[PDB]
């Protein structure tokens, strides 16, 4: 269970603490717990607190997903519309299909336009070079000889597509592109849009994209410490290969900092479907399979690949899953755990979240790890959270 499992990891020195926040739609069952300690830049230790500012890493993707769907409500975008005009950098990408045996690249022009739905579901073709061996080999020719200049989204993610748009699945910068599209069609920064449309309606004021400049937030950053004087989020990412340090502007793929308490407000608004962020029908559409037949087969292949455990977010290999607007989507019940159409993703190696509408539960679990981060231990700690919270929910339901 969380209490003894987290304490054992603290005792071995592999984590400093954790923040866990879960709730049902109405706030009847609520579980909030901060465990352990944080270290300040001065070396002073403090108990972990529920309003400590956390690095969301790819938990950002859910929030960016919401922002893009709000633009859809506004009429500024559509899920299936052609993005070539707003994002010509995407339209100009070609599809890399393989290499000759003399290692010459083979590519083809894109067969169709890239759409917002493709960006939100990682079926556009844009792939992380560190997850896609083919794109990683292409990247190691057109080498940045480390021009160290800070780069916008469009200047960071310059690789060709990994497959014809709509026909595959690979995790990538789809939401960094979607965030840029939001900035272009609204005429403001992503932080401005999110603050007005997501944070203000929920009474959230303690959030920033990297770099965190606000003095009050920096005083509460878990990741501002002697192991991380740059507050880069190294502990969450598992090691510093920092995109954060080399970036310029907001990165909707991974950039946000937020408290656990504020993150669960976003989850619960979706779970309750209370109209604070999106109209109910728009939310319902998030919880559907949005991969086509070829993309779905590509998705299942990645889930069976050596990176599958990361892409499965703790779900069992026998459970059928798809990808919704915002994360992985389960397609069948697991009795005692996630109901069908549970949406789930995470950040780094240390953070995971879920929204289970059928069983009426949502929650985020964010381990605060010690460098160097033990990846196998993080998976176990995340699994303990994902199952222990349901055991706590059952006990509470039994006591009513
Ligand atoms: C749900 C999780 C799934 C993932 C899929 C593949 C990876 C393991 C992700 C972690 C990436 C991160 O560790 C790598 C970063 O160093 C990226 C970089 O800075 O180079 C992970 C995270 O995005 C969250």
């Amino acid at each position: 269970h969380m209490d003894t499992t987290f304490q054992a990891a603290i005792d071995t020195g592999k984590i400093n603490g954790a923040v866990v926040c879960a709730t049902d739609a109405q706030g009847h069952f609520v579980y909030n717990k901060a465990t352990g300690e944080r270290t300040l830049l001065s070396g002073e230790k403090q108990p972990q607190q529920l309003d400590d500012v956390l690095y969301l890493a790819s938990a950002t993707k859910l929030i960016t997903t919401i922002a893009a769907l709000q633009c859809v409500e506004d009429g500024l975008l559509s899920l299936d519309g052609d993005l070539s005009s707003i994002a010509p950098e995407l339209a100009a990408k070609y599809v890399l299909t393989g290499f000759t045996d003399d290692e010459s690249p083979l590519d083809d022009p894109p067969a169709r336009p890239i759409t917002l739905k493709m960006l939100l579901t990682h079926s556009s073709g844009t792939s992380y070079h560190f997850l896609d061996p083919s794109i990683a080999k292409w990247r190691a020719q057109y080498a940045n000889p480390e021009n160290e200049k800070p780069r916008l989204v469009e200047e960071m993610f310059t690789y060709p597509l990994s497959f014809q748009p709509g026909t595959g699945w690979m995790y990538g910068p789809g939401l960094d592109w979607a965030g840029r599209v939001v900035e272009r069609v609204t005429g403001g920064t992503l932080m401005e849009f999110m603050q007005k449309r997501i944070f203000d309606p929920l009474g959230i004021t303690d959030s920033q994209f990297y770099p965190v400049t606000r003095e009050d937030l920096r005083a509460r950053l878990v990741d501002l410490n002697p192991s991380d004087p740059g507050a880069l989020g190294s502990a969450v990412i598992g090691g510093g290969g920092e995109m954060n340090l080399r970036g310029r502007g907001a990165f909707g793929g991974h950039g946000l900092f937020l408290t656990g308490l504020d993150f669960v407000k976003i989850l619960r608004s979706l779970l309750a479907n209370d109209g604070m962020l999106l109209k109910p029908a728009a939310v319902d559409n998030m919880f559907q399979q949005h991969l086509g037949p070829e993309a779905a087969a590509s998705h299942r292949a990645a889930l069976a690949s050596p990176l599958g455990p990361f892409f499965r977010v703790g779900t069992d290999p026998e459970t059928k899953v798809g990808y919704g607007l915002g994360g992985l989507l389960t397609l069948e019940d697991v009795d005692g755990w996630y109901g069908e159409r549970t949406l789930t993703w995470g950040g780094g190696l240390t953070l995971t979240w879920f929204i289970d509408r059928k069983n009426n539960l949502c929650g985020v679990g964010a381990i605060q790890a010690v460098l160097p981060v033990d990846g196998d231990l993080m998976a176990d700690l995340k699994q303990t959270f994902r199952h222990d919270i349901y055991r706590k929910y059952s006990a509470w339901k039994g006591q009513q």
